[PDB]
């Protein structure tokens, strides 16, 4: 790799630095030399992973929506041309890319059957999130699979966070919030996004006088709150 | 090129969708296979072409300068690592880099000896700026080589712009404030900057009632103002 001949610990300063320097890119490279030597990182160390891949797929996520969308409008009476398609196909092929290696470090070296159920549950969720960032540009059978393996992740995390985690634990409540999001937007069950969204916003709400010690729960909260809004 | 098999109007297109998408490398790239193509930009795509360089020097120039300034921190009683130095370094490489495609563009392609005066200005002076952007960095002879390119391409753009642009016209004012900026910051000349300002305040003072069609020409004689403040 480009990143082999660095140590560890130099990679994780550079990656610091690149975040203070705004470059998301070079901190997500940064991080992914970091992970391929091996060893677990820390909850601090994560954090720095999964910022800098949500930066760098965050903005290609939104180049892909302006462009699809100015690619209907040109789908409506005018006028012509392929230059929006094919550039909407350019950026796609770009998201598709740093997704599967997102999830190639999360199967090859993040995710275990081992370590801390705080840390289990992080990486599920993010193979849950990287699935569905796919599964928003990909069709067909092709979009079904993916669809089911965002799924399977979810899912699991769910029934590790329900076991091992308190209701306003803000890592439980980012992928029930997620999980919910998912169930409405991706895969066509309104039904299953709001009872799930209800039991977490009441199971967290029940026990509020807890978490008093972030309120990073209460964003999500009203995360929650805010979309059982449209979806009733 | 990457780019060579591209139509020359779907090459603007995708800069234009580019900048939509706030993408300016790809923006770049498009506008660089676009003047491959051997044909005159126009003033509309001369503008394309700049913005696109613009804003991806623009972000490499703001990450050198925070890295720079930890550089510094750094080298003040802690504590130690080379990890700073060596980012700052590969940062410093990009920039270069994009500047010697933007020099190349200019001395391969535009800068011309007919044409337009207001075009053969705008080249030269962005020709001035990207010297400008690698004095930033550099050092020993190189520096010095680059500080002299730098000066002889500002000053044929002002002895063009002096002679055949009102003393209002935002090209003209845009140059000459560059030119100043440039002799204060870089050249170590602030006798020569000061008096540039000046010249060029009052000449665009003394007809402030023709230019009435932008006041794009009122916020570069804010900037001269704002200028002259910190200068004396």
């Amino acid at each position: 790799g480009a990143m082999g001949s660095m140590e560890r610990a130099s990679l994780i300063q550079k990656a610091k630095l690149a975040e203070q320097a705004e470059r998301y890119e070079d901190m997500a490279a940064f991080m992914k030399g970091a992970v391929e030597k091996g060893e677990e990182l820390s909850c601090e160390e994560r954090n720095l992973l999964s910022v800098a891949y949500k930066n760098v797929v965050g903005g290609q996520r939104a180049a892909w929506r302006v462009l699809s969308s100015i690619e209907q409008k040109s789908n409506e009476e005018g006028e012509k041309g392929p230059e929006v398609r094919e550039y909407r196909e350019k950026v796609e092929t770009e998201l598709q890319g740093v997704c599967d290696t997102v999830l190639g470090l999360l199967d090859s070296h993040l995710i275990k059957e081992a370590g801390d159920a705080e840390s289990r549950v992080f990486y599920l969720k993010m193979k849950g999130d990287y699935y569905r960032y796919l599964a928003e540009v990909a069709t067909g059978d092709d979009k079904k699979r993916i669809i089911d393996s965002a799924r399977s992740a979810y899912q699991e995390a769910m029934d590790i966070s329900k076991k091992e985690m308190p209701p306003t634990n803000p890592i439980r409540l980012g992928l029930a919030l997620n999980f919910s999001v998912f169930h409405y937007e991706i895969a066509n069950s309104p039904e299953e996004a709001i009872s799930l969204a209800k039991t977490t916003f009441d199971e967290a709400m029940a026990d509020l006088h807890t978490l008093s010690s972030y309120k990073d729960s209460t964003l999500i909260m009203q995360l929650l709150r805010d979309n059982l809004t449209l979806w009733t």
